[PDB]
DNA sequence: GTCGTTAGTTGTGGGACTAAAGGATATCGTGAACCGAAAAATTAGTGTAACGGGTATCCCACAACGCTAG
């Protein structure tokens, strides 16, 4: 349990899932500026929620 | 001639092998018979109504005047 990719040292102590955390396919934003992103609504309502 | 030593194999054993997502499975073979345990179901037994004063509360209605004479 405590020995390679999948035991507790690489998987659960250097390494975490973490929470207000999201995922998607990236589209490309021509007019934005190089500090900028553009986040969906859904993705930015749920990480945000508190 | 014989015994311990050193270095170079040689065979054998233990330890590594991106990152992100996802993440469904199927799983044989049989020997008997009696006793004990506890969990469950079935059965057997008892029953009020108004009254006296006296007084606590409720709803429900009404009152809570005006004038004259000795």
């Amino acid at each position: 349990s405590l020995k390679g990719k999948q035991g507790r040292f690489r998987q659960n102590l250097l390494g975490k899932r973490v929470d207000y955390s999201a995922r998607s396919v990236i589209v490309v934003g021509p007019e934005m500026k190089l500090y900028e992103c553009g986040l969906p609504k859904d993705m930015a309502a749920e990480l945000y929620k508190p």
